[PDB]
């Protein structure tokens, strides 16, 4: 159980701080400077640098993220993850560890053999330095027009001591021999353009002078040039300290590595201390050229730096990430499919709750910011969606990620969706729950229902539907025509249209009378069991009356066909409120 | 949908970077220096400062957290959260906004009347500046032996302009009148040790000179002393930029505020950019005294800074957080219960996977590390458990937080059908179909042929050729149907009536020995547009002259889609 800290306060601890020494065994842990080495960089320049271009991005989802899963990816999930990364615009993709995993081997064969790799994409494969594992890495890759062989070995103070029980020259030689084997294998395969990446694995627990020594030594072997450079990848395999010390280390490495013009400086931060995004951002500022990571932070334990957070962290401060995130829910769905692990509710940019507001004053402020943007657009004759986003509490326009701002209204166990289904038998499409909470925002169960009926069910002006005649074609693929008796602002009129179904027909019938309903989406469900249940239909439409608003329509009827036509009328009249 | 970036690379972009420009509207966003202002700070020292003591913690779970919740806390859940925070060792605890929330108001009354505050615990209540909201706040604390009164008003360039439509002097007066009110109310409420906190709300979006001037001014009103300090709380209401810049801002504020010995400088990071922890850590190194956050990062949108992450980031680097995390499961289980939101699997220290190693290589290193630790403990006659933790891949001993090192040794139907096929299968159809498929890995193409084979292709025992639907013109009228069908190859006319086309069709089926007891029904568009196709889903118990089935029907017509989903169900049944 948890017991209240009860030791004396520190010596010199101020009077206004009543905290107590805990009995946590801090003696078992040391400051990073004593665990590893003091990193002094008093002339650092990274704190004075604001990032202004995308890094070279490398997605490791298919290796590092895969390694990390309760259920590793099936051949299908591998392939889906691969096509998402390509389609988002990543150019370096680490596709597996084929010398260590027959399923990685099969996967790399597949993508080579079936032409899944675009000509601007370089596949990357991980290997350890054992020469036969390196041989089989090249074999995996046979037929690739180009590939990065990523080789590595652990170089930490603690691993050299207790894992390898090895000296500095011995641990360096693992890597130089690895490098040598890479050079000889590349020459045995002139059909692939080969590139190299070397990681001093557990870099963050390694002396920087030794990290430099091993990398320089590896570079001497590979012999890279400005046109044919090497990636030195510097991982925080364990994130051991604050991101500034990581940054200081990258700046030192950037200035001190031999042959710096023939180096792509790559970062690979983990998240043990919760600051993996900060390490990537600070370390990029420090002179790195490239960042390895995963969509939504997937990877071993606390994960790899999140490539979504890093990309939109650029977008939202005016830098093009060079990666498409304009449908973040498609990315999220694909990612959760592949990894079979949910993105958290509060995950930056992509979590369920991140475009929500629960505070009444946040809501009021957001509405004023939105209004003031809309006034400025009319003045400038511009589309508000093209202008400087200026809205309190929302770092970005959610529309720019295919998401919607949502004010969440508490209903006096609860919530709109929930009381609507339970007490009224309506399962409201999510974007209908959004739009209607916006209405309540301008509450008890009864108040919400009354408001709901006011917006969606009761209105009869400008459009009312009295009756209609549906002529459905008997033959599949045939035309449906409709004549309907409608009142337009109380005036009885006769409307007619045709379409591939009854909703299409009724939509074309209304166009002739000055209501343009451009239908975006449609849902329907029974309100009970039995062939004679009521049908509730929901229609999303961008509607124009003789400017255009997106609104929802709701209709309820004994007939599935009719419930759908009611929804349309509902929609039309909602657009006029 | 996601469209591959195709725009020209930037001028000067290296040859080794084949990345293309995205079509994201980056011109709607400006660098921070231009949205707000460039960095004021000359000679920063936070970069060379390594944290060696714990800050003063304040838990804002009961207000800032609670306000964030889909299901807000019951009185029981609050009490449970209050008690957890106390027991962990928190001395400052935000308990409500009682002036704006009656349930907040009750809670405060309750713990004051119940005598539930330990003598070392200060409660904190939030108010806005309006004089009536201040008085209601002091009334809620009526009788408290000590309390923090946190008043705030928004100061950002953006909110002055579009929220308050107010100039700098106006907004400062909102603040200093609040403080005046607080002073007056403090004087009308005897014997309680009233303590103040002022936040220039939306601080990261405010000019530094201006935030300092507002703060100085409020401090001149409170007239705090080193014995009775004021709290100035400087929130990243939105986390707007990198943590180094926040920290530059805090160092500047620390060096420049008036009456610095009477000031407890407080940080309130949010996580919009995923860097709230780093903002807190760099910021505390920059000279702050105090940090407000939530257990496991709860709070609006992306959340407040994680209190757990921060204290355990001190612990694992040899610094006492002065808070007990010896049993993080208990913390996590209580937090999830109070919040009714889960700690993510990857959450530092707390999450399901953070002491798990799936790699054989890692698992080997781990044992090599633990064996070397044992060797050493045996040498010195020591408990391993009291020795320097030296284990690759594991920053802490999972036993140090109540946890254990774990060496670990769907077909995706919903996702695939919807992505590849435009179908949102009902949940029970999802279950039913993925049963069919666990028996049949199956490729997405394979899963398609299997589905079409079950639900789409069968024309026996039932095939619908065509039908005439005589729909009721008038709401509530009968709909009739006549259909030409084939029953195991045999052309038959069926006909029937009911309250809609699906009832008409099910009535007709019944004459021909096909009893369809409809249990549920769904329909949706497969695309945007009034001419989209409909997918319809019908669940029935079917008696073919009582099997529970789904049918799926697809058609350009809403009506006809529904009829096909009937036929599909009948054939499923057989
Ligand atoms: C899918 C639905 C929007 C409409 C369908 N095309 C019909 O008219 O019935
Ligand atoms: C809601 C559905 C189960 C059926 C509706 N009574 C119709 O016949 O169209
Ligand atoms: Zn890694």
């Amino acid at each position: 159980t948890i017991v209240k800290p009860a030791g004396p306060p520190r010596v010199g601890q101020p009077s206004w701080n009543p905290q107590r020494a805990s009995s946590m065994p801090v003696n078992r842990y040391r400051p990073f400077a004593e665990e590893v080495e003091p990193i002094r960089l008093r002339n650092r320049t990274w704190p004075d640098r604001v990032i202004d271009r995308a890094p070279l991005w490398c997605a490791v989802d298919l290796r590092d993220g895969n390694q990390a899963l309760i259920d590793p990816m099936s051949p299908a999930r591998k392939r889906r993850m691969f096509d998402l990364l390509v389609r988002m615009g990543y150019k370096e993709i680490e596709v597996g560890f084929p010398s260590a995993s027959q399923t990685d081997f099969d996967f790399v064969r597949e993508i080579i053999e079936q032409g899944a790799i675009p000509d601007d994409v370089t596949i990357q494969v991980l290997t350890q330095c054992r020469p036969e594992l390196i041989e089989r890495t090249f074999q995996a890759c046979s037929g690739a027009p180009r590939a990065i062989v990523h080789f590595y070995n652990s170089t930490s103070i603690l691993q050299r001591r207790v894992v390898f029980r090895a000296n500095r020259a011995e641990v360096q030689a693992i890597a130089t021999d690895g490098a040598r084997k890479c050079v000889e294998q590349a020459a045995k395969y002139p059909g692939t353009q080969w590139r190299f990446e070397y990681s001093p694995e557990s870099y963050t627990g390694t002396e920087l002078e030794y990290a430099k020594q091993v990398c320089d030594a590896v570079g001497e072997v590979i012999a890279p040039t400005p046109e044919r450079p090497i990636i030195f990848n510097l991982p925080a395999t364990v994130e051991m300290t604050t991101p500034n010390v990581y940054a200081d280390s990258i700046e030192w490495m950037s200035r001190n590595l031999a042959n710096r013009e023939s180096v792509i400086l790559s970062l690979h931060p983990h998240n043990d201390r919760g600051t993996a995004v900060a390490a990537a951002e600070l370390g990029f500022a420090a002179g790195a050229d490239r960042i390895e990571g995963c969509l939504f932070g997937n990877g071993e334990r606390t994960g790899n730096v999140c490539l979504v957070t890093l990309g939109l962290n650029l977008f939202s401060r005016g830098v093009d990430p060079q990666i498409d995130f304009s449908n973040i829910d498609e990315i999220r769905r694909t990612v959760e499919y592949c990894n079979q692990l949910p993105v958290h509710e509060r995950h930056p940019y992509g979590g369920d709750l991140v475009y929500t507001a629960f505070s009444g004053s946040h809501q009021d402020a957001i509405n004023k910011g939105l209004d003031a943007m809309k006034l400025d657009a009319d003045a400038a004759d511009c589309d508000v969606d093209d202008m400087l986003w200026q809205v309190p509490y929302l770092p970005i326009d959610p529309r720019d990620v295919g998401r919607t701002y949502e004010a969440v209204i508490r209903v006096n166990k609860g919530g709109v969706a929930y009381i609507m289904k339970t007490d009224h038998g309506l399962s409201l499409p999510r974007r209908l729950q959004i739009e209607f909470s916006q209405v309540i925002q301008k509450v008890s169960p009864k108040e919400m229902w009354d408001a709901f009926a006011e917006e969606y069910l009761a209105p009869v002006r400008p459009l009312e539907r009295i009756r209609q005649h549906v002529d459905a074609a008997d033959d599949d693929g045939g035309t449906t025509s409709i004549t309907a008796t409608v009142k337009i602002n109380g005036v009885e009129t006769e409307i007619s249209g045709s379409g591939n179904g009854p909703l299409a027909a009724f939509v074309h019938a209304l166009a002739d009378v000055g209501f343009d309903v451009a239908v975006l989406d449609y849902y329907e469900h029974a309100m009970s069991a039995g062939d004679d249940a009521q049908a509730a239909a929901y229609v999303e439409a961008s509607v124009t009356i003789a400017t255009s608003k997106t609104v929802w329509g709701v209709g309820i009827a004994p007939s599935i066909t009719t419930a759908s036509l009611r929804a349309v009328v509902s929609a039309v009249n909602r657009a006029a409120r």
